């Protein structure tokens, strides 16, 4: 269970999220109707140099909107470390015909977003 996008990194302080209408990645091998999910934020810790444990900087991964690890929240479900993006005319229903990625046999595809769209400081 792999997002089918590479991630967005937090370097700043803020949790990422988007204005309504931005965020979903940019697919050509998805319909308008298909456009709406989450992100999840993903944290690694790392043996620091001076021996301790430390975290990099958070991932942010988008999945469709039923799959992925919180494959069974509806949209806009309160939970901490996701947050929801939709474009203007997708449909609230579950994506498993778009699904996850298998990595074995498909390579993630570079997130992009269409030019002007909002960013937090940090991403």
């Amino acid at each position: 269970t792999a997002s089918w996008f590479t991630a967005l990194t937090q370097h700043g302080k803020e949790d990422l999220k988007f204005p309504r209408g931005q965020g979903v990645p940019i697919n050509t091998n998805s319909s308008p109707d298909d456009q709406i999910g989450y992100y999840r934020r993903a944290t690694r810790r790392i043996r620091g140099g001076d021996g301790k444990m430390k975290d990099l900087s958070p991932r942010w991964y988008f999945y469709y909107l039923g799959t992925g690890p919180e494959a069974g929240l509806p949209y806009g479900a309160n939970k901490d470390g996701i947050i929801w993006v939709a474009t203007e005319g997708a449909l609230n229903t579950p994506k498993d015909h778009i699904g996850t990625r298998n990595p074995a046999n498909n390579a993630a595809i570079v997130l992009q977003l269409p030019q002007g769209t909002t960013l937090p400081k940090g991403f």
